[PDB]
């Protein structure tokens, strides 16, 4: 019917097709979880070599984002720059938001290397405060429920985020992002799902988490850089140095 309906098709079938991991795989794989030999295992493993192990994950992560983006509606008429500004804040944020579909919170444990682990797995990094949060944040999403058509929507928004400092055509941004709203919004009337509005992360809490988690992830990359299977150049020169 309206351009409303037909995004809401549009961005689905982006996330779709860039989900990376299958919800009802995910949901599957919840009983096959790593054995105490297998915890002991990687947390034997070098720092480093988790490190490695966690940053191609991490990349493959943010690459499948990134194909998100570039099927939303609008996104590659954008200027370049303005691309990059979205990219640049946004795309690891929405690989936070995504963990959610992956984390169980019945045991406190999420889908790694095929098999459902807790934090304690990540020992050898040395981070557990930032690990801690990262699966509160997973936690703190998991009440919801999000269905999968809710984590586009919210995901396509945590991206198209007209606020972001530099962009050079607001107003093209901010056309997107009304539309995203619009979609966005109407979508949970029409399934009887606007209690979870209230419910979301204040905004600054995906920002700073985000903040501290790309912050320990430069100082890994400073200390023992890695090989990225770099496909977005303009992207890439912005992240690494
Ligand atoms: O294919 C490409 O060209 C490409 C380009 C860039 C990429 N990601 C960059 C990362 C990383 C990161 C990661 Cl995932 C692992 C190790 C070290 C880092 C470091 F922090 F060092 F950048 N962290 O946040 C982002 C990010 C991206 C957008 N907003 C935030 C990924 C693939
Ligand atoms: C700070 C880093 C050095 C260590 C980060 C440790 C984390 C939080 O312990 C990372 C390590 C690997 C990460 C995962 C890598 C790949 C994916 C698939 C993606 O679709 C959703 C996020 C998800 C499931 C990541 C969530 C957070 C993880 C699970």
């Amino acid at each position: 019917l309206t351009e409303i309906e037909h995004l809401v098709q549009s961005v689905c079938k982006s996330y779709r097709e860039t989900c990376q991991l299958r919800l009802e795989d995910l949901l599957r794989q919840r009983s096959n979880i790593f054995s105490r030999e297998e915890v002991t295992g990687y947390q034997r493993k070098s720092m480093w070599e988790m490190w490695e192990r966690c940053a191609h994950h991490l990349t493959e992560a943010i690459q499948y984002v990134v194909e998100f983006a570039k099927r939303l509606s609008g996104f590659m008429e954008l200027c370049q720059n303005d691309q990059i500004v979205l990219l640049k804040a946004g795309a690891m944020e929405v690989v936070l938001v995504r963990m959610c579909r992956a984390y169980n919170a019945d045991n406190r444990t999420v889908f790694f290397e095929g098999k459902y682990g807790g934090m304690e797995l990540f020992r050898a990094l040395g981070c557990s405060e930032l690990i801690s949060s990262i699966f509160d944040f997973s936690h703190s999403l998991s009440a919801l429920h999000f269905s999968e058509d809710e984590i586009a929507l919210y995901t396509a928004l945590v991206l198209i985020n007209a606020h972001r400092p530099g962009l050079q055509e607001k107003r093209k941004v901010e056309q997107l992002q009304y539309n995203l709203e619009l979609a966005f919004h109407h979508h949970l009337h029409k399934t009887h799902r606007q209690s979870i509005l209230a419910k979301l992360p204040p905004k600054g809490k995906l920002r700073s988490l985000c903040s501290q988690h790309v912050e320990r992830l430069q100082i890994f990359q400073h200390l023992h850089p890695i090989v990225v299977q770099a496909a977005f150049p303009p992207l890439y020169k912005e992240l690494f140095s």
